[PDB]
């Protein structure tokens, strides 16, 4: 059934499809000059009219960005400038790796790539930073190489994460919001210069987008009823004939049935793809929410059945599953291992007047992400103090099948928060997860710059090396804090440490300020536009930097939380108050990678570490996060953003940690750092609350200039095997909700099944393990984010 | 010690002082003209020179508004006008009665009353409000009497409830204040008319009103050294040298002990009282924060004890005791029964960043409350989702005094509602009880104009009777919406108590916008504004409309929630869709005040109520609040302000009840009203558990435009008893938090006891039951309040 479909790609390299890109490309080219938005729709309807479109052997809906099995898409746009060097990697590359047939590596060479030679944003990017910034940045003149200091995240995907007002298609169709734009058109003023300028045109790109995914749609009806015509056993040929009727209904025109309710949010998500390369993929919104009045008629009529409508979604996720987010640059792969994805289906939650959101489909998502064996849905679970106990019953059932599911978002962290930042009660209760942990009010958010990821472990280690790091040598980076050695007191070296970091955050707005200028002169979206009230009202793509009435939430990343907070700990502590060993000691032990040093090393290891409600360690946390949240604050406003600090690493403290030498917490040279805002790999020996509280002591909520923190957590599965761990987990997740923490998420597994999997790839292919907001197949991990998971110390008591 | 302080004034009737309304007025008749916060501080001036100072007996801190015993104080600017009829009514008032001597009305008739004459804020608010207005307001052409409909209630009271920042008092002292007024002076431009005209009169005011209450705290400081050096007792004779030294330093100089920090907030306290007449009294913070830094350091050393903290802090409520609130109109008397008042005591809640704030003095004030027996102070307890444990159930225990002690003020309601409307967080978290039920950020709410009291039960009778009330026969009062046996379906009736609800706000909106222009005119607060950061900043009297960066929060009162929902609730279900009566037969049986009637009476009180967590009365419930929520959104804004429908009555709804005949839900007429947003008397047949689910049904957390809803519960003490109904009571206080309901408060009482003591009153005058917010001696109540006490369900389970 869907297993069929799951056999048929099983265990196989992605391949990377041209399609999209080459008739993109060709649309391209030919409107150079015209306004953007309305290029990228020609290109789109191009594409409607010229690629391929596929039904698939068994499958009850339709609609692909690209070939058979499992395919990425390529975005000449943001990185064309890496295809040729892609050509030559992607099919060896050590995680992640892509094929490419000979024949679609031709049409990259011969008629992609020419066109877009110095046209691509990252092309503009590298030349837009300034040299004091691109120090920081890249490692090489052309910028093909991240350092991994204050990493930009603009360069390796079109925009961050995003969510469709998808309901909207749902209710209204794409013909609804053609003819919304079309008496937009009759009402503007034929004279005025900002009507002809600013308004037509976004309009006129409006109406071809609608006519485009149209287009695009009942090309799938056509073939359908061609092969439905042509199909001998019946069964199929009904299924057939039942496509091709849908089809040509939707996304034109409202569904009418839970069946075209999920076609034409497929096509709506498909087309999204084939728009843009959103941060994580794009993102689903609450489906078990807008798909609910379906579900709920349907049922009733005779028309789905519960088992029907789990087939359904089946179908949604073993086609979401042979789609491949495709990173062809060496930055955008390390930060994205194992094929990472977070196309986040929201479930749970509050209705928009404050009422608990659970139902019945709430409980068959959540079944059928427990009986679909691919970490397919990104399934994410909102919890409020008011989540019945049914609900987070069946959400600990769900994360003690071990596969990381689902994801634990905190309604009482978010709401609070967005109102704060000007969004209503009913837009705030409403939001949905998107990306890794994120929130989005589909008609309200308007900001979509990928923002700077800030490797703090390293400004660490310019305080010890006076500006230099000992994986580039010489080279002058950070600021000149000083001789290390040369520090008297314990408040010079925590200035010093101030002082490196203020220089990352200086250095990350001026990312910023450049790159959210620059974007929008590279992209467009015109179909998410289409679909956001404020881009309709106003007349402005998604990405225009400003737009009125619109809520800019943005980030940039802290990465290595624990890690710093437990070295600086160690500094404090066995160097300056209990002199239990000197400055010069300290750094010569790290200069040899404790080689030699072992007893040092395991004194450093001794001092009070994050993640255990020890406020000695947890002081030096809250003092970090403020450095933070009061730069945020200050320096936001100048950006027309809430530019915030967050604590979400995608893989990224993988590469983050190749480049950062042993650090006073006794961790070993080039190493990954602590993940997310987790205590330090195996800090935490005073169990799994004391997790939950470091990270309340951590934060500062006297200011609201803050976003998610990632919070991973390992149990063995004895610590929460039977009814009695599955009310320890239900209970661990009230305090969580309590504590106005953002996001938790498990791994429920023994560490000799790690250490097995190592010793035994091709046995234990199929493990699946929670990462960073996503799962993915162990065997696929780096070396390096395998010593991640494993370090991680698994909680057996709780 | 106390006890012998509290046995001299031991069930005495309080008198009316004259002192400060007569030192008010000798220096407002010669400052006419000048700015009105100049004049009212060289007012303050002139009765800090001239007032009698009082050094009390057995007596550890100092500080008077009036005469040994219990006394009110006189606010002629106010309502001036009503000092000719307080002379003659005000001792034989039936509730609330005032003494006065034959010297003190003769300096009322002769000091006091003429120069006020043509010159109060009554006359001139009574003036000024249209016909179509006045007529829904006032009874007669003079405003005297309230018809109990649209009830303004800004006549009544200086302003509505405050807190001020005591804490800047004690950490800077008032010659800090002045002497930052005075530097602000010195940058004036002497050129400019701005700067002579709007700011240096405020700015002069500021350092007048700072050498006044010093120089009011020397005087104690001197009278106490001459006590004390004619004092023969030797332990006296230290207790008089202690408070000469304490007065003599604060609140000039910033306290140095918890001693002088209780002496300097009293003369604050009490200052503020000789100052404006504040709603409900002025209220006094978060004490156990501000206090707790005085208290441990002298705890510490040995400067203080727990037994001496609680004996200063006995100290200061046996004084709060003998201020009683004094309203010399009808109206404000009968919105005030027994002495009523809220001197709100906030203890506990969170930090400014968001910790739990319990601390070793926070269960002192618990304590301190359960020994001293009158219901003062007005304890005010902070919840929120991590409310420790041993907090919660101290807090049962006082509750289970029986005595309505703390009331219960939850964080989860109030801090994202409060940042919502602008708050910084560390503003929301470190919000004080202030009044009833109400929130303050002492340095950024600037609102304080009394906000309308709306008897929705009598816009119900107006849609029975066709725009009148039977209390008033033909008089045209509301909105003709038609002869309700016309009515055919329920849809009708709905649409006209809907029109005579809108017929209502529209009214108190324009109340409020005449009244919140009208006050600047006649009330100023120096004092109040220096302690102001934004009042300091801008140079703005608290009492103007607007103050740059401030947030207004102000109130327009629904009275009769309970009474209104189930009368339509009936309505609906018996007459529309059951057809059990015909609209004739109820006005019938309504005009006849169900005699004669009984049968109709026992099936109107038979259908859906409020209370119960029955969508089907609590849908309509819900529907109403949508009403006044929503209206307040869009028409608040013309206000510059929040002017948010709250629940709390004060003891109104029992004039409000005595003009509203008997009512659809079988209340009979003239009878009490049901109480804030409480089940209607009697109407709560499950349990008490549905009553905070039905509260929680009838909001709409879509929106913001929603301030408190009073809630009252009583169980008997059997329900209650021993550890599990402590117990009991801490999980049902969770329960609270987590529907992000905003207050509850107890009554723990046998119905038995209330028929005794209303049997023989002098047996159980000492009987405190809890009204609303606050409590009182149950015999001093009117036979109507009685009743509604009465009539209460009393649970025996949760």
């Amino acid at each position: 059934r869907v297993f069929t479909i799951l056999e048929s790609f099983d265990n196989t390299r992605p391949r990377i499809d041209v399609e999209r890109a080459k008739y993109f490309t060709e649309s391209m080219k030919a409107t150079e000059g015209q306004p953007l938005p309305l290029r990228w729709a020609k290109a789109l309807m191009h594409i409607a009219e010229n690629m391929t479109v596929y039904i698939d052997d068994h499958q009850l809906i339709c609609g692909r960005a690209g070939y058979q099995g499992r395919y990425g898409v390529l975005y000449p746009e943001l990185d064309g400038d890496f295809l040729g060097t892609a050509i030559e990697d992607l099919p060896n590359r050590a995680e992640s790796p892509f094929a490419i047939t000979p024949a679609a590596a031709a049409v990259v060479v011969e008629e992609i790539a020419p066109f877009w030679k110095g046209k691509t944003y990252h092309e503009a990017l590298n030349l837009a930073l300034p040299a004091d910034v691109h120090k920081l940045t890249y490692d090489d003149p052309q910028g093909l190489m991240s350092r991994f200091i204050v990493n930009e995240t603009s360069s390796f995907r079109s925009s961050i994460q995003w969510v469709h007002d998808y309901e909207k298609v749902l209710k209204r169709g794409f013909r609804s919001i053609k003819e919304e734009a079309l008496e937009k058109i009759a009402a503007l003023d034929p004279m005025s210069p900002c009507d002809n300028v600013e308004k037509r045109p976004f309009l006129e790109a409006i109406v071809i987008v609608c006519d485009a995914i149209i287009l695009w749609a009942k090309r799938h009806a056509k073939l359908a009823a061609e092969l439905a015509a042509k199909e001998t056993d019946p069964t199929r040929k009904r299924e057939l004939e039942t496509m091709a009727e849908i089809c040509a209904w939707v996304p034109e025109n409202p569904a009418r049935t839970f069946h075209e309710a999920v076609q034409a949010q497929w096509f709506t998500q498909v087309f999204s793809r084939i728009e843009q390369k959103t941060g994580t993929i794009v993102s689903n919104g609450r489906m078990d929410q807008y798909f609910w009045p379906f579900y709920e008629k349907d049922l009733a009529e005779g028309r789905i059945t519960e088992d029907s409508a789990l087939e359904l979604l089946e179908c949604m996720w073993v086609g979401m599953a042979q789609y491949v987010d495709l990173y062809i640059s060496p930055t955008g792969g390390a930060f994205n291992e194992g094929y990472a994805h977070w196309e986040a289906v929201t479930i749970g939650g509050q209705t928009p007047e404050g009422r608990d959101a659970t139902n019945d489909l709430t409980y068959l998502f959540l079944k059928s992400k427990r009986e679909f064996p691919l970490h397919y849905p990104d399934l994410a679970a909102r919890i409020h103090s008011r989540s019945p106990e049914r609900y987070l019953w069946e959400v600990a059932e769900t994360i003690k099948d071990g596969s990381g599911f689902p994801k634990l978002i905190n309604d009482e962290e978010v709401v609070p928060l967005y109102v704060s930042k000007g969004a209503t009660f009913a837009e705030a209760l409403d939001y949905a997860v998107s990306g890794c942990t994120e929130a989005r009010m589909p008609n309200r958010d308007t900001y979509t710059s990928g923002g700077a990821y800030i490797n703090f472990a390293a400004a660490l280690e310019m305080v010890l090396y006076n500006g230099k790091m000992l994986k580039y040598g010489d080279t002058d980076l950070g600021a000149h804090t000083g001789d290390p050695c040369e520090f008297k007191t314990w408040e010079e070296f925590w200035n010093a440490y101030v002082t490196q970091h203020h220089l990352f955050l200086k250095t990350a707005f001026v990312q910023q300020h450049i790159i959210n200028n620059l974007r929008a002169r590279h992209f467009a979206q015109p179909m998410g536009s289409s679909l956001h009230d404020l881009c309709m009202k106003h007349c402005l793509d998604l990405h225009t930097p400003q737009i009125p009435e619109g809520i800019n939430l943005g980030y940039f990343e802290y990465m290595g939380f624990g890690t710093v907070v437990d070295s600086l700990s160690a500094i404090k502590k066995l160097v300056f108050e209990d002199k239990k060993l000197t400055m010069g000691e300290l750094i010569e032990a790290l200069k040899c990678n404790f080689e030699g040093k072992e007893d040092i090393q395991q004194l450093l290891k001794s001092a009070p570490c994050y993640g255990n409600n020890d406020d000695y360690a947890d002081s030096i946390a809250r003092d970090i996060d403020a450095l933070s949240v009061k730069y945020g604050r200050r320096y936001s406003p100048e950006l027309g953003m809430h530019n915030d600090v967050r604590y979400v690493p995608f893989t990224s403290h993988v590469p983050f940690g190749r480049v950062v030498s042993a650090t006073p917490n006794g961790r070993k040279a080039w190493s990954a750092l602590s993940d997310g805002s987790s205590a330090s790999h195996g800090a935490d020996v005073n169990g799994p609350t004391a997790i939950l509280q470091s990270n309340f002591n951590s934060k500062n909520y006297g200011m609201r200039d803050r976003a998610a923190r990632m919070l991973n957590i390992k149990f063995t599965p004895k610590c929460v095997e039977g009814e009695e761990g599955s009310q320890k987990l239900v209970s661990f997740i009230r305090t969580f909700c309590d504590l106005k923490l953002w996001h938790v998420q498990f791994n429920v597994i023994n560490k000799e099944t790690l250490l097995a999997a190592q010793r035994d790839p091709e046995k234990y292919r199929n493990l699946i393990v929670r990462i960073a907001g996503y799962s993915a197949y162990f065997v696929d991990l780096s070396p390096d984010l395998q010593n991640d998971l494993i370090a991680r110390t698994g909680h057996d008591v709780m």
